[PDB]
Formats: structure tokens, sequence, C-alpha cells
């Protein structure tokens, strides 16, 4: 409930795709310090 994450995956222009993830909170005040991970494909 608390995060609203968003992860999509592009191919630009060796293929050297782009990333873009988004994120947003679910609630009334601003959150504090957060934590994220991520983990390519092999």
């Amino acid at each position: 409930n608390k995060f609203d994450l968003k992860v999509t995956i592009k191919p630009a222009p060796k293929n050297t795709m782009i990333l873009e993830i988004c994120t947003r909170y679910r609630g009334d005040q601003d959150a504090t310090m957060s934590i994220l991970d991520i983990s390519m494909m092999t």
C-alpha cells in the first residue's frame, strides 16, 4: 500500500537499452530517507 513503483525498459536507437523507474508515496506527509535496490539481467 505504501508505494506505487513503476518500472519500464525500452530499446534505445550491445543493445544499450534504457531503464526508467518512477515512484510515489501513498499518505499525507513526505517520507523520510528511503532505500532503493536494483538487480539487472545477466
